[PDB]
């Protein structure tokens, strides 16, 4: 039955990187991700020093900030250590192997010298996983393999997720945990990820569907809530994150017994 | 019964940035995509203008580029020009349609201000059509969508493939074509490019699979080779570039009649 984020941070087969996350959950009392889907850089940064005790994770889109810089990451690195948060890139991988290891490693956004946890689609076969651990490993970084999408029409579904799943329990070096819409595996090692999230339901005009924090984290098993524009949107984001917070919270508590 | 390049380049319901291609791979007698996989502005801007004669098209990673400028980009646009190709940007979007709009539109990289064409991963749903139609329609830009991958265990096999037809020919505005390993529509109206390219048998170390041209053209039906490593990595490279050309060209003239 139901283990505590801080009893998971502990078992056997953990990686260290979905440990610290689970320690610094436990912690902070926070299963909730900012998504923080903004173009300018003082925004992102005025967000995470804001946010930053609010949230387990900072999930990041960096090819859409229009101020890139890698002291802009720098910066966001402090604020991650300062306030005891993990930096998740969503970058989605969805190449070959041989490709996917250079946009991870190189390129403007060095990828892997910042984020502590990226993501990838399966759909290209195991060689996607295969190339970013050549160079994930070496470095400590962990990834999430998206079993699940959130938006209409999503096709990660039936033997894709099941797919998806198998590939994780192959690559438990590297693979940390799921993005999906449930708990898809019943090894409690691997961490839920889940995106479209909003307190009240409904979507936007290009797909997104939102489900509640109670019902993503408490009804359907995921641990970790991941928030964009229901927070972002807000007039003070603080509050909004910290509504969040204590849905995800409190709907993992009520998990729990 | 097959038309030709530049019968395909009349059809009623050819896009534009299809019908461009398609004149000028017949113009050219060339039916090869360049895949210039490097590292430096100076060795993409080198290969363009060296090999720009023998190519239709030239895919980029811009992502891996370690000193990427928009200069750059503007220098590649003038010898796409001058040779007459069209720029590919290899993004492989996958993600939902509010976040592909800004990564295509927006960032450091700009992508849609040069790249005639992107491809879009179907796993999403729809939804990432509609969003990056938002930017690329306004812009007259084309996408193709991924209906098989070349890469050993790929999951874009079976009613994954059909999806991504069935969504190609409900969004025909802005979607010109697939990435395939061999033909998955009938339609004329659509363009066929199969990466996984080589002369000789034989893949990777990270799942990538290699087929002939005469396989991949004359066999599967496809239109345009994308070859990568199996140029960069010969020692003359206009010679290796030439003899994909007259490969891919010829198979394609067997087909024809
Ligand atoms: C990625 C995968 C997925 O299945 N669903 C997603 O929404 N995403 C990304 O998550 C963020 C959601 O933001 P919002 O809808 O809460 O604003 C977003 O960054 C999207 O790219
Ligand atoms: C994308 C999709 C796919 O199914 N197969 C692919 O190989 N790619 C991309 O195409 C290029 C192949 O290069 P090479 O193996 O000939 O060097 C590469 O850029 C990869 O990202």
């Amino acid at each position: 039955k139901e283990l505590s984020f801080g009893a998971r941070a502990e078992l056997p087969r953990i990686h260290p990187v979905a440990s610290k996350l689970l320690r610094l959950m436990q912690k902070k009392e926070t299963n909730l991700c900012l998504s923080a889907d903004v173009s300018l850089a003082r925004e992102l940064l005025q967000l995470a020093d804001a946010l930053g005790p609010s949230i387990c994770m900072l999930k990041t889109h960096v090819d859409i900030l229009n101020d890139f810089t890698l002291d802009v990451m720098k910066e966001l690195i402090t604020l991650a250590k300062c306030h005891e948060f993990l930096i998740f890139e969503d970058r989605k991988f969805a190449d070959i192997g041989n490709t996917v290891k250079k946009q991870y490693e190189g390129g403007i956004f060095k990828i892997a010298s910042w984020a502590d946890l990226v993501n990838a689609h399966v759909v290209p076969g195991s060689g996607v996983v295969k190339g970013l651990q050549e160079v994930g490993l070496p470095l400590h970084r962990g990834c999430l393999l998206i079993a699940e999408m959130s938006s209409t029409g999503s096709l990660a579904t039936g033997d894709y997720t099941r797919a998806a799943v198998r590939m994780a329990e192959e690559h438990s070096e590297f693979v940390v945990g799921f993005i999906s819409g449930s708990r898809v595996s019943m090894k409690p090692e691997f961490l839920h990820l889940t995106p479209g999230v909003q307190l009240e339901a409904g979507g936007d005009n290009l797909g997104q569907q939102y489900n509640s924090p109670q019902e993503v984290i408490g009804k359907r098993g995921s641990d970790i809530i991941i928030v964009g524009r229901g927070i972002i949107s807000a007039a003070d984001r603080l509050e909004a994150a910290e509504m969040y917070r204590k849905a995800a919270w409190e709907a993992y508590l009520s998990r729990l017994g």
